[PDB]
């Protein structure tokens, strides 16, 4: 963006031989029976389809509607499975996905810490905290994951676990 | 097409003589008699007739109307009862035969491609994934045959193959 694509939601395995007018329709409604509606009208302004890759985007009217429309993800339209994610120039804001680390063992460096977490995903930021005198680890560190949604299936596969004779804390730092 | 055989309807046991202007203007009279064209004109674009065999093929302008002209199969023309079905490769579940292939060499280009898929016969589509930042190949592919029988041939014939330094998967894409 940084403020960029915020209203617009990309589409997968859409249905074959399908218009933009039957897909606008199918999202508007299902906005409307779902309760994901924040007022009187229609979310869904316009849909754009590319027929040679199979693949839509939805422009929506506002901000809040579009981020609450992601839950459609796996939705069965027309016995079709859609994949629905973010826009790839969409990106939020810095710092808004940060994780706090706990309870390493503090002989291991930063490439040996940044291997199990990498083991997720790829991280856009990183850093293990270390007395600045002595350059030695106090033991914990900070990350951001550069896909957000990995960010939960680290914590839920690192956090409580054994790791020597401790028990990791993986959680948002705020 | 795929879709090309969604707007044509055979039509049997034709009388004797018949022209395909006379065919042309009968359907087209009878659609809007009924109330079954979503337009303003004549939904029958154009009709091949076969004399030594006596029977026809009708091309509609819409796929819906296709659907709703199979309604006259029994209709009397010329004091004979005529025989409407669909066309013998007419899809009732588009994209059914549509392949996704994966495991492909990241040098190859289009071209390359299609050369390895058109020895089991011809292609009414083809497209290779590339990324649009760079146009390199994310290195799978998807297609579709112009016989669909030649599909069962060419996953067997291609599924699991040694590619140089990859292996190949070839399936239905869904």
């Amino acid at each position: 963006g940084p403020l960029g694509s915020a209203r617009r939601l990309y589409v997968g395995n859409i249905p074959f031989g399908i218009t933009e007018e039957a897909m606008m329709d199918f999202f508007n409604a299902q906005m409307r029976l779902g309760g994901l509606t924040q007022a009187p009208g229609n979310p869904v302004l316009a849909v754009q389809i590319n027929q040679d890759k199979n693949f839509a985007f939805l422009e929506f009217r506002s901000v809040d509607e579009t981020t609450q429309a992601m839950a459609f993800d796996g939705i069965i339209f027309q016995g079709q499975s859609l994949k629905i994610r973010r826009p790839h120039d969409y990106q939020p804001l810095p710092g808004a996905h940060k994780l706090f680390i706990g309870g390493l063992p503090n002989y291991l460096n930063d490439d040996q810490v940044k291997e199990l977490l990498t083991s997720f995903g790829p991280l856009k930021a990183f850093n293990l905290v270390k007395d600045s005198a002595t350059g030695l680890s106090k033991g914990y560190a900070f990350c951001e994951y550069v896909d957000i949604n990995v960010t939960d299936q680290a914590i839920a596969g690192l956090n409580g676990m054994q790791l020597g004779d401790k028990k990791l804390l993986v959680q948002r730092a705020s």
